[PDB]
């Protein structure tokens, strides 16, 4: 039921999709870990509770079977809070790299002027990362199972409930339970990176295009390959959870704007994705990688 | 019920402890940490049930309040039974440098030739190790908490039983058992540490002499302070753990050489007590000998 282009245009993205994400996590290496006034303080407190809302355990399965397990300390007001962030920013600079480098595989994309590369991938790598987390994401341990590393939420004081309470963890729950498949997957990927409306994107109309173009695809696809009447809104499900992914990437951007204020954290790449200091001036990492 | 000289000897023994045994562990930094033929293999066979016989996992607790724990691998055969010797070889290096220094500050035994303080610290080092270990040995839970760092004995078919097989693990349950106070554990340390028929030492009247003092004033010690009927018989109970332990340090030793033959895994200190002139063959020794403490 799918035309032609339909299936091709899954097909790219599927190919996309496999030469690009280490989904065993093999190549992530050489990674960090943690070692073994008035408005300031304000500050510091906004960022306790940035912190607090995403708490997990870390687990280092070794070769030989050995495990190394990390748990995170309780918050006593001082650096501590941070311990994780030197690894978070290696393990996001490394999804960032590999959502880059799939975003250079579609066709639709090259295509597009190198400015407009920049502000998509700006707008949706944050995104398109979390749709790739959500598919090793064990809902019934509340895991990620990143290969041999692990990164498991702690039990908070409230259960479930309370988790679900952050955006962040209610979203991967919510996605987790749809059960898509890993085209579905990959089709949210290409209708969440080519937005129109992205900060400083230009060709809007043929961004909007492709979008739309991907979305029916999407549509047609859940029509053609799932039991009609259960799945009647599945589409608008999914297109619901990506506009939800949205408003969290906007929240994150801005969680990690001030945790970098108070207490410097992002890599190179992670400064010019989150504006941290021409559209390839400043952005010259981003530049390169698209132009390689 | 003390002779003067009595409470002065456990009065400078005590104090000795103090100042040489960092019961925190705070100041053990920089160890190495587990990564993130016929007759040969009986060489491997007799190794792989020493290893085994002692297997613990690691905690390493921050400052900050931060756990990090180590799981060690299960048994597969090959040489994923040596990943903690690394690290326990310098926790056993750093544990002999507070018990040469425990013996540098004593009167009794710095006033002793510089040879046979070398005999004496070659063949007591392990011994006042384990007693120091048997003082942070946590029973209940079969775990040494050594400060930030925590070593738990893994768990094992038979429970308890299958543990107490192993004649060290045996000792430290034993010795806990008999709820010892420090200057218990200190005369203890002092009697095995003057052993005079330990291998090189010359002045042996002096060494025995300096024994029969710490024996006595220990004796003196539990008689004026232990009226309990649980304590009958607690000296003698005392050195009889005394002889047990010189053997298992026998057992150890010869331990340790199987499992550095097959697996390199000492220090140049543990090198030098493991050997087998006395001030050539233990440079290391001679020279925290001769430094001030």
């Amino acid at each position: 039921g799918l035309t032609e282009e339909q299936r091709m245009m899954i097909r790219e993205l599927m190919d996309a999709q496999m030469k690009t994400f280490d989904t065993t996590f093999s190549h992530f290496k050489n990674f960090r870990l943690p070692g073994v006034s008035r408005e300031e303080a304000a500050k510091w407190s906004q960022v306790r509770k940035d912190l607090c809302s995403l708490k997990v355990s870390l687990q280092l399965r070794g070769e030989d079977g050995s495990v190394w397990n990390y748990k995170p300390p309780a918050d006593s007001g001082g650096k501590e809070i941070f311990s994780l962030l030197p690894h978070m920013a290696d393990m996001s600079t490394y999804m960032f790299k590999g959502i880059i480098s799939f975003a250079k595989v579609i066709s639709y994309f090259r295509d597009l002027p190198i400015e407009d590369q920049i502000s998509l991938l700006k707008g949706a790598a944050f995104e398109l990362c979390q749709l790739r987390f959500n598919t090793v994401f064990n809902a019934e341990t509340g895991t990620w199972e990143c290969g041999r590393l692990s990164y498991c939420l702690e039990d908070t004081a409230g259960g479930f409930q309370q988790l679900l309470l952050e955006p962040m963890l209610k979203f991967h729950y919510m996605l987790k339970k749809l059960q898509l498949h890993e085209e579905e997957y990959v089709l949210m990927q290409a209708i969440s990176l080519f937005s129109p409306d992205r900060p400083g994107v230009l060709q809007h109309r043929v961004v909007d295009q492709l979008q739309e173009q991907f979305a029916i695809t999407l549509k047609s696809y859940i029509e053609c390959n799932r039991p009609q009447p259960a799945h009647r809104f599945l589409f608008l499900k999914i297109m619901a959870m990506l506009t939800e992914l949205r408003s969290i990437n906007a929240q994150h951007t801005q969680r990690a704007l001030r945790i970098q204020d108070i207490h410097p954290f992002a890599t190179p790449l992670m400064q010019e994705l989150f504006g941290i200091t021409s559209l390839t001036e400043r952005h010259k990492i981003l530049h390169r990688l698209l132009q390689e």
